[PDB]
């Protein structure tokens, strides 16, 4: 890592680390319990401005959830204007129901929404199809559907000021195995993640669903492994 920004490690629980890698962006990292592998740790991204904050991904349950929530308004001093699952797994969405609890509002693609309900999981209260942006004080984020890959409805987010990409799970870390393909469209993944680098040339930072984030690197990495 050779960034500008020193990233800093600035929240460490058992359950949940907070590294800040822009001015006003953080990755979140908790941890998916697997019967196989143990604990295995699964990011998201906060942006903030000002007072402000909006949350890609949730923790994998809602426990997790909570200590985040409670860290965003009780350390950073900020309110949670929405959260934006990227897809239907519970690495993304596992523990939505604690953002409800708190009234926060909650996003998602259309299909994000209909496979979560196929599989009887909490969904997000509002939908978009095939791209949104949200106010997050006087700066905005956007989320944005490409295409399939790690599923059928995995999005990503972008924060423009800082350029900063959320590639959840769609994205993987340098010399990542393929992962779980069981929900996956392997045929059109590579051409998806072709058309998120299209977007966001001036990308800095890609954060990958499970692992290390990196730069552009990681886009260039995914599409490889893909084709
Ligand atoms: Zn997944
Ligand atoms: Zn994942």
């Amino acid at each position: 890592h050779a960034e500008k920004f020193r990233a800093k490690e600035i929240y460490k629980s058992e359950n949940l680390i907070i590294t800040q890698i822009s001015e006003n962006s953080f990755i979140h990292t908790s941890f998916k319990q697997t019967n196989d592998f143990g604990n295995v740790p699964c990011n998201g991204l906060i942006v903030k401005n000002n007072d402000e904050t909006i949350v890609f991904d949730t923790p994998t349950n809602d426990k997790d959830s909570e200590e985040l929530i409670q860290w965003i308004t009780g350390t950073l001093h900020s309110k949670i204007n929405a959260v934006i699952p990227t897809h239907f797994h519970d690495d993304s969405m596992g523990g939505l129901q604690a953002f409800h609890n708190h009234n926060i509002p909650s996003y998602s693609y259309s299909k994000t929404i209909e496979l979560g309900k196929e599989n009887n999981f909490v969904v997000p209260k509002n939908s978009f199809n095939n791209f949104i942006t949200l106010k997050v004080g006087n700066e905005e984020v956007i989320a944005k559907f490409f295409g399939e890959g790690h599923t059928r409805d995995n999005t990503v987010g972008y924060f423009p000021s800082e350029n900063i990409l959320f590639g959840g799970c769609l994205l993987k870390e340098l010399e990542a195995s393929k992962g779980y393909l069981g929900d996956a469209n392997v045929s059109a993944w590579s051409s998806t993640v072709e058309k998120v680098k299209k977007e966001y040339p001036n990308v800095k930072i890609v954060i990958p669903g499970h692992g290390e984030y990196g730069d552009k690197k990681l886009l260039d990495y995914t599409i490889k492994l893909f084709k």
